[PDB]
């Protein structure tokens, strides 16, 4: 099943989330633990060479491991099996102290770790980069005026480069998040048959601390083979990710609705998102995903069946999924095309009652706050009855037009003119994107 | 990724949910499409041998398609123009007949479906094999006795059979449901553009019976583009299933606990070399069932989410169905699968079952004994002296075999042959025969 | 909590799922319970009346309760053992008969199930008053043109009609599935403290039969304390319905768009109008999916009686019924007043200029000359339509092949929508036909 | 619907969730907005102490406000006009000053926030408090020996204090994620209809922080109307409290097993017809809670300023996990502070397999005392031999020549002793609880 994978996957995530990737973090979980009690007098020296000779994701037969871990329940037992088997070949007495010590979860979820550090890795890069084009953009259209819309209705003047901001502002606070649970996440698994670590006797913790510093990972306050909230409140960001990425999918397929064309996805490298389809699947997937993990936390005792393995596919798929919705969404970002013209056309849909606060607050001073009120309401029940323009309908409004000249109307009916705080917002939006940069 | 695939899918469904399948179920959709229309008037039957002739899954490389896809937003206009591109090869005027009046979704939907068919055979197949063996191991132990648990804490007599049966009423409802689905789930999709079939003028109905009738699938009341109920509805029963045999594994993995070891999955005294019994005699199978009814939920909840799709055509929330259904099928087969086998190979330790029994010293039978000792005396008297028979049992911790005989008004009352019956669990059993046999009744009539 | 109460669930569903309703449900079972065990002769035809008078849930007190259950961990005990003490006052003799040979959770599951009754009664009223309104409207509107919308994109012309006609299809299948389930759903749970009703002895199948019959529910093949498919089954079909609720309330709120402005929910002071119901279907659409995951992943129940994954089920499945029973409501609302703009609909559709239409051209004019002439005739007067930006109609109308081969009186029609509808006049049949023939 | 609220919500965390609760965190940010606005010169003083008169919730009708609600679409506008009424009573030219410049969503979203914030800080304080009594427990049976127990199946030995070390582990990482979010989380929801906040001119920043500083909260870099992070990453750490709890609740429902018994939940005020009353409650919310949660991230991809049906669908969904794991931490407290251990049960339970659980330990020593290939082999025999003649290892052992001619009476004793084959154990204990008094600070 690869047909959509180019699709909803970024290639370089698929290659850590491969069998091969899977494989090989095991294996380097492997022959670091021979690295490491070698230095501890628990292992020749001699054996460490002939375990890493082995330790290659290459040397192995998927196809042959997958109907072994039909049987053993797990994949470490039957990789070590595997393992064992091609240390033989050459130096047979080394074959004895490979995964020495440690329980096949200990090579899983360590292997699994190791992978998530690539994975953070790529989404950090990833979001990095799309953070900074998505604050450029914000600055180039800070002022480009486009009609506000809630629940779908024409509201008061917001701006392109404030709605871009917003996606900005959240990508700011993932990256924050995801730098707040890294010394949480990268931790070692290392506990043995029962998290006891007994089998090592005496060389337990100086073997985990060697073993840890080999993997550059940090040595956690005690084993967690069933407490998982670690790898849960990673998927969990992720999930953040997609959602704020979702929302920027939606925004964009609603502004290339035909009936608004104001922002397009960039042409082909009728119009279809194509792009905006992925962010938004992705936004509609995960979810089912991350509960997923939740759903698995209440592991019992020292191991839980069926709990854990529900973990195994799952996590990968949330980080494939989310690297898909990432890829596209710096495409769009850094290459959708803007219609301001339309913005303006259709800003006067509604033939400037959007606009009429702007116009109450300064005829609330010019006459009465309580008779412009009046004064008001007449004017857009007319500009809409006999169907025109609001500016229209002020001109020929005696009171209005002997406080307001021509050219204050004019004004007053102009969106770029009410604007509020939208530039404001860009600003401290990308002043906060910048400040995190250090 | 195929590392775990073996362990978690059943291989025969693996090939239906994979690349050729895929493609196939399309190029199937293609082939019919031309063959229903020549029928028509709309298309030269020589044209519809060269279609025909190119709609074969191998002559197709996933691997460009894939790229393409990644532009074209679908699976059908990159797999459609490389059709045609080898049609050319061929016969070059046939090459403005494939895929006419037809939209992407039509292909994609009909595709689909016949993957789904050929799915739906496949469980109904497993879930009709396992209600068998599931159903002979009901009787076999429809009377061996084993202690009832609540929250699990002992409670009054149960059988082994009783608790298979419950396993087997629910497979059976679903083999019921199943069948229910099918006849409003294998329809065709052919709606074009927008649904409206316009481009094929008059020859709509004409070329969309004839199409049905080529595929052997139904013609619905109208298109369904977004009105996906029909897809959600069967991933909610494969979701049930998942429930079902999820209940049967926890059940498997309890039992095998070391300290129950009652029932056990096959594999030796346990699992594999019972060298040190310990450990080692791992429920690996008992592990699928547990992990598909942990994960289907959520995949499931993605094809409710995703219901809401607007109007003509919905993109991203349609997208979102593609790779979930596909999963929760290979999910469930994997899952009947391991049931399969543990189902048929299971081994029993009756005689620990026995021994389990009495762990709590016969207080689990005090209920039995209240019954009869309500008549033989008081109802108000029988239950001040059992409660007093059982605070003792307890306290000089003892059967309560002993304490009732060391009993006065219980042991004038009932001899030392009565006293035996009632503290025995097998005549404690209520309707747990009547139960399996119910069960397994239902099961047979269903067959018809 | 109840303020957004009356505006996401309907109020008669309330009055089922609520504690009044929750406790009268296990009352009737006790009440049923004596009744049958009576007729079995195992209670005195005296305390048979004693019981019925007190299975009134109004004699009894929510607060207390509520928090004897904090320290029982379900609430039938409590309940049994507060309906001892109102019995005791009046027939003391009594008292020992009332929920006699059962267990908690049958009182519980059988009073559910009595709930889930009245709640399934009062859907299939909805739903089939629903599928009645929309099949009018659909007709009504079965040839009244809108545009074709694709990824939010312009396409072929769709009838307003043939969108409702979508929706009555579900809605119809939906009303089917709940038929199929009913016999599955309306069974008895009776199978006392570990499912073998031992503890009636040989009366227990004569009990049993009594009370299924009591209260007019059928036996199932077996006790069910720990196989709940039944009541995942129901749920997954009310999600179902939320579902196609929802794409009902998301098509509303998009046509209301002020850019579309083609139909609206029935109703300064102007522009100003929000879709408050669909608010309610697309929630619910929304909130949907995760409760009903939540039934999903408590089926693994161990053995014969489950801790946790049973207690959560006890809010669950009441929350999806009225959160369903809530856009029901509101969709029943919307469907029989929205306001049609069939004037904004014809505007909208050349807004594209024709563009839409090229294909019922492309094929008259495929015959009118050579398909691979037209092809390319056809795209050079789209190109020009574009670039000096006029109709269609013009630019084929100042095109000599074209204006050759089609009169102005020709041009005038292909370039109409209503001749380009295709079978959206037959799907709305077909469908209401469909409706007509279930009503049997 | 309050039968089973005792039992599954915490009563502190209901009253915060409650009608009166919802509608005083938008009054109390009604009368903080006329606050703020009046010091920047937009409302007279005079109005500003009519509009706090005003601003209580007890003065309102729920029954009324909720058949309002479901006209209006939302909760602000008619409590805003239900206010208006109120004000107009006695101070009639105070009326046009309320909810001046702000939309219905910043009433609701601050209401919220101040609502959240009351929950966060029991939510810290139940955590905490549990902490601190898992953290002795811990000690207390730091090295009372229990069997290991994988994939439910008999592994090398474990202590009590080992396995509540890892609850402490889990709840101390979670202390340590809220307080993370609390900067994030708390702050102010000021946009008005669209969030340019146009509407206040350039009174806007000015009134915003007034607002801000008024209630206590920061002021974000942007409103944040259709961004929902903020709410839905709450709500997820509280996902992650449930999940912990639950496995947590998991444990001590099997070890109360009959054939277990080694743990007991406390006897609060039959065979031993003891049920597990309160792992109910934790396992119920570690079932309910992932559901909940999804149905907010689902909820993210709201349209443009404002969207309709996914906003309204967090409305309910964020106070039942709030509940729900109030509840959880609640009933948590109560079995960890009074469990029962049987100690004794828990020895008994330890040799069921007859020290082949043991058979590593043992296995490691004549590793040494002879060949490692020679003591392998010397050692399947012995266990083989103990299955087989079914009886307890360390007698197979006695009577095994090889061993007992390497090893004492008083080695085998020992190394049998699956008290002294507790590995890091006691080293988890320490690591975890010292972890623990670290955070306090």
């Amino acid at each position: 099943n690869q047909l959509f994978d180019a699709y909803f996957t970024a290639p370089a995530m698929r290659e850590i989330f491969s069998d091969r990737g899977r494989l090989q973090g095991m294996l380097d979980f492997e022959a670091a633990l021979a690295r490491a009690e070698a230095s501890a007098g628990l292992v020749p020296h001699s054996a460490v060479a002939a375990i890493e000779a082995a330790c290659q994701a290459e040397r192995y037969d998927t196809g042959a491991l997958a109907n072994a871990i039909a049987t053993a329940g797990n994949s470490a037992i039957p990789l070590v099996k595997a393992l064992g088997k091609v240390i033989a070949t050459g130096v047979p007495e080394a074959e004895r102290y490979v995964h020495l010590g440690a329980t096949s979860q200990d090579a899983m979820d360590t292997g699994l770790v190791l992978q998530l550090r690539d994975a953070l890795d790529l989404i950090e890069a990833d979001l990095g980069k799309l953070a900074d084009t998505l604050s450029q953009q914000a600055l180039k259209h800070a002022d480009t005026p486009l009609v506000g819309r809630t629940w779908l209705q024409h509201a008061t003047p917001v701006t392109l480069g404030m709605k871009l901001a917003g996606v900005l502002g959240a990508l700011t606070r993932h990256r924050q998040r995801l730098q707040e649970l890294r010394p949480r996440l990268l931790v070692l698994q290392f506990g043995g048959a029962s998290g006891s670590l007994a089998a090592l006797g005496s060389k337990a913790m100086p073997v985990a601390e060697a073993l840890a510093e080999q993997l550059k990972l940090t040595l956690p306050e005690q084993p967690w083979h069933t407490q998982r909230d670690r790898l849960v409140e990673f998927a969990s960001v992720l999930g953040l990710v997609a959602g704020s990425l979702g929302k920027f999918g939606r925004d964009i397929s609603l502004l290339m609705q035909t009936e608004a064309g104001e922002v397009f996805e960039p042409s082909a490298p009728k119009r279809n998102p194509v792009g905006a389809a992925v962010l938004i699947g992705a936004a509609t997937r995960v979810p089912g995903l991350l509960s997923t993990l939740f759903a698995a936390m209440p592991q019992e005792h020292e191991r839980s069946l069926g709990l854990w393995h529900a973990e195994w596919e799952t996590l990968p798929d949330i980080c494939c999924l989310v690297s898909g919705a990432l890829r596209q969404a710096q495409v769009i970002a850094e290459g959708m095309e803007v219609d301001a013209a339309r913005m303006r056309r259709n800003l006067d849909l509604t033939q400037g009652l959007v606009l009429a606060e702007a116009v109450s607050i300064v005829l609330a001073q010019r006459l009465g706050r309580d008779r412009a009120h009046h004064l008001l309401e007449q004017c857009c029940q007319r500009a809409v009855a006999e169907q025109r323009h609001l500016r229209a309908v002020l001109g020929d409004e005696p009171q209005v037009s002997a406080e307001l000249s021509g050219e204050e109307l004019d004004r007053l009916l102009d969106p770029a003119h009410y604007l509020g705080q939208a530039r404001v917002w860009v600003a401290r939006a990308v002043s906060e994107h910048q400040r995190f940069t250090a």
